[PDB]
Formats: structure tokens, C-alpha cells, sequence
């Protein structure tokens, strides 16, 4: 899986660019406090499964999200809610017939995120009690990935922990570094950037070969000021929670619509990327021996697939 695309049961891509790509992710189902699954289209998730088991293709079930993430900490710390959500997991890629599941808590025992979310101490710990309960319930042939922010999981004091049990490294397949949304969008270079994340979690104990840098099709806006006509106006999940924008730009608005040395990313302020820049971020992956790079998220591109095409290196 050296090229990975998400795509979003809310707005599934309406032709896959299946040569293209190796790795389908599909966003989002959503962990309930019950340990249930919820969120995601069954017709939809079954069509793509078949689609991408025909064109030769591999899919993987995201389980989590932004807004996704609030029984996360509850669930995991419990015994049988833990156990409920471990098999409803096994139960999902059963049925569905996936070949890996996504696990995208945003994030542990963080204050970042959601602010409702619930958030304990052992919020890491449990988050690998839970890939070791997966790996040891499914089977070697499924793929265990994880959506991961630009530093390694925090610790029970809500820091990024220094060093990471291994048995991440040999319970989990690969780490999707969500390299966007810090603050440049998507940096390559910086206080953090995909560099510096790389750095971080290598130094965690992560190896590179299981690293995926992520890359976005978005930029954000600054002068939070709307984005363009996909911006709309969403509150998180919290009671009585303020309703606010992303200031998104979904790179088709951009190419419609009609440079940074230090990020390595193009400015217009509208901080976003282009061909360069993600060739950019593709050239530093292969130097640094990345297991690959995933994209968030696929409906964004042009039709002439301008944004998919610039990481063709990758594979
Ligand atoms: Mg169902
Ligand atoms: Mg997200």
C-alpha cells in the first residue's frame, strides 16, 4: 500500500481512479459509547469493497474521525465495552470482507480534538491494548493501521511520549502521519511539520518503512473565515458548542477558481498544495524510506486527476 486515498461515505468519489492508487480508506465508521459501530453506509461500503476487490484493489474501514472520537478513551478503558468494540471490529471485517481497518482517534488523552472528548490517563495503553487485541483476533492478513497525529501518542500528562512500546511497531502495520491542519497547512518543513512528525515518531520508536506521510487536496484560509462552497458552518458534537468554519478550499475550487521555501508550500491567505508541493512531499518520502503516503481525501481532485497524478512516484 504505497499510495492510499480515503474517501468519505458523505461524498464518495463517483469514479475511482483505481490504477492509480493501491489503498482504498474508507471515512468514517464511528465508535458508540455501547462499543457499536455507526456513521457509515452499509450499500455503500459493500459496492466500493466489491469494486475494489474486482479492479484488484485493497480497502481498509476507518474507524473514528473528528467527529468520531468521543467514547474512544470510555470504551477502551472498560473491560467489556473494550471487549464489545474489539468484537465489533472482528465482526465488521466479517462481514464487509475488508482487508484492514483504520483506527483514527483524534486523539489520545488530548486536549486537542473534540473538547468533549473523553480523555484518560491511559488513553495510549489502551489504544494498544486495543491494536493487540485486533491482531490477535483477525489475523495476520489484515491490515492494522492507525491515523496518527504530527507527535507520538500523548502520555498520561497529555505530552507526546518519548518512546512507544514496540509492540506498536510489531502489532501495527503502518502510521498515517495527518500532516495538515497545523496551523503553512501542510508543512513539510518547520513548531511542527511532516519532517518533524517523521522525526518524532522514528525517534518514538516507529520505523520509517511503516511511516505514511499524509497529504491533503484542501487548503485553509486565514485573515475563522469560510472556506469556499463546501465550508459550511459545523459544531462539534458538545452540548450548547459553538458552530464555526474550517476555512476549507477542496483543491477543485482552487483549479476552477484559476511559493514557500521553508514549508515548501505555494501561497495565494490561502495556504494549500499543488503538484509541486506534493511531489515535493513525495521526493521526501522516498529519501527518507516512508512505507508511503495517503491522501485525504480523493472527491477533492480534478478530473484530470492533477493532485493524484503528482504522487505517482510513490508506487
Ligand atoms: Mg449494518
Ligand atoms: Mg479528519
Amino acid at each position: 500500500q504505497k499510495l492510499s486515498a480515503y474517501v468519505v461515505d458523505w461524498d464518495l468519489p463517483k469514479s475511482i481512479a483505481w490504477d492509480k492508487l493501491d489503498h482504498i480508506v474508507y471515512a468514517f465508521a464511528e465508535p458508540t459509547k455501547d462499543g457499536e459501530l455507526s456513521g457509515f453506509t452499509d450499500s455503500q461500503l459493500k459496492s466500493v469493497v466489491q469494486e475494489a476487490h474486482s479492479r484488484g484493489k485493497s480497502i481498509s474501514l476507518s474507524v473514528g474521525g473528528w467527529t468520531g472520537s468521543l467514547y474512544f478513551s470510555d470504551l477502551l478503558k472498560s473491560s467489556s465495552s473494550f471487549d464489545n468494540f474489539v468484537s465489533n471490529l472482528v465482526d465488521v471485517v466479517k462481514e464487509y470482507d475488508l482487508d484492514g481497518l483504520n483506527l483514527d482517534w483524534e486523539y489520545p488523552n488530548s486536549p486537542n480534538g473534540v473538547a468533549c472528548n473523553s480523555k484518560d490517563e491511559n488513553d495510549t495503553a489502551n489504544y494498544l491494548k486495543l491494536f493487540k487485541a485486533l491482531r490477535e483476533k483477525l489475523g495476520s492478513k489484515t491490515i492494522l493501521t492507525t491515523a496518527v497525529p504530527t507527535a507520538p501518542f500523548n502520555d498520561e500528562n497529555q505530552q507526546p511520549s518519548t518512546k512507544l512500546d514496540d509492540n506498536w511497531a510489531s502489532t501495527v502495520d503502518a502510521f498515517y502521519i495527518m500532516a495538515y491542519d497545523v496551523n503553512a497547512n501542510a508543512p513539510l518543513y518547520y513548531p511542527t511539520s511532516g519532517n518533524d512528525a517523521v522525526k518524532a515518531w522514528i525517534a518514538a520508536g516507529i520505523p520509517a518503512e511503516q511511516l505514511v506521510l499524509g497529504v491533503p487536496f484542501y487548503g485553509r484560509v486565514s485573515k475563522q473565515i469560510k472556506g469556499d462552497s463546501t465550508d459550511e458552518k459545523a459544531a462539534d458534537p458538545c452540548p450548547n458548542a459553538v458552530a464555526t468554519y474550517s476555512g476549507q478550499y477542496i483543491w477543485r475550487t482552487i483549479a476552477q477558481e484559476g511559493w514557500d521555501d521553508i514549508s515548501k508550500t505555494p501561497y495565494a491567505v490561502l495556504s494549500f498544495d499543488d503538484a509541486a508541493s506534493l511531489q515535493d512531499k513525495v521526493d521526501y518520502a522516498k529519501k527518507q524510506g516512508l512505507g508511503g503516503v495517503m491522501l485525504w481525501s480523493l472527491e477533492m481532485d480534478d478530473d484530470e486527476n492533477t493532485l493524484l497524478n503528482a504522487l505517482q512516484d510513490i508506487r
